[PDB]
């Protein structure tokens, strides 16, 4: 996250770090087995880390749990990010309770200028790298359909989002994707991509969750 500050220790409860050896991706609890991520992150073997604050260092309230199946959605397209989300289902069900919490999905989608809470540990630097031990936040709006959509021409499908800052200095990083964008309680988005970070008119776009409830709810059923 570039431009944010450190979120207060446990109060984004519903976030996740993925872990293959370091952190390498964020994610959301939306059900005490299952997590939502980015399929751009996929790796077939994957560490979930719930309850996390400081990623270096065991605080206490964190759980670790392997996950048992990876699916990434059957119409992900690797070049143009369509459908980037992912399902990790817990080899153990996450114990709730306030430091581990699930997220809602969406109730519908988010009008525009709502505004929500972009969560991560990817990159802080706009020039050069520095990953933090400590979550970062970023508060942010939905952008207009019509300001995402000039920002990247002919790249904005239906199934994405703008949000962020079209004059740059704010947005979600390397490391921050799979992570969560919260509007009113729902989560409305998924760290997905961009041209690079925190560029002037160069929003964050996000995978547009309002449009994949059913998606997320049947693979939820049926495994
Ligand atoms: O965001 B976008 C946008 C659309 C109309 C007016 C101003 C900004
Ligand atoms: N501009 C962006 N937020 N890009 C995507 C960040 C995750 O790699
Ligand atoms: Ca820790
Ligand atoms: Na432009």
């Amino acid at each position: 996250i570039v431009g944010g500050y450190t979120c207060a220790a446990n109060s984004i409860p519903y976030q996740v770090s993925l872990n293959s050896g370091s952190h390498f991706c964020g994610g959301s609890l939306i059900n005490s087995q299952w997590v939502v991520s980015a399929a751009h992150c996929y790796k077939s073997r994957i560490q979930v880390r719930l309850g996390e604050h400081n990623i270096d260092v065991l605080e206490g309230n964190e759980q670790f749990i392997n996950a048992a199946k990876i699916i990434t959605h059957p119409n992900f397209n690797g070049n143009t990010l369509d459908n980037d989300i992912m399902l990790i289902k817990l080899s153990s069900p996450a114990t709730l309770n306030s430091r581990v919490a699930t997220v809602s999905l969406p109730r519908s989608c988010a009008a525009a200028g709502t505004e929500c809470l972009i969560s991560g540990w990817g990159n802080t630097k706009s020039s050069g790298s520095s990953y933090p031990s400590l979550l970062q936040c970023l508060k942010a709006p939905v952008l207009s359909d019509s300001s995402c959509k000039s920002s990247y021409p002919g790249q904005i499908t239906g199934n994405m989002i703008c949000v962020g800052f079209l004059e740059g200095g704010k947005d979600s990083c390397q490391g921050d994707s799979g992570g969560p964008v919260v509007c009113n309680g729902q989560l409305q988005g998924i760290v997905s991509w961009g041209y690079g970070c925190a560029q002037k008119n160069k929003p964050g776009v996000y995978t547009k969750v309002c449009n994949y409830v059913n998606w997320i709810q049947q693979t939820i059923a049926a495994n």
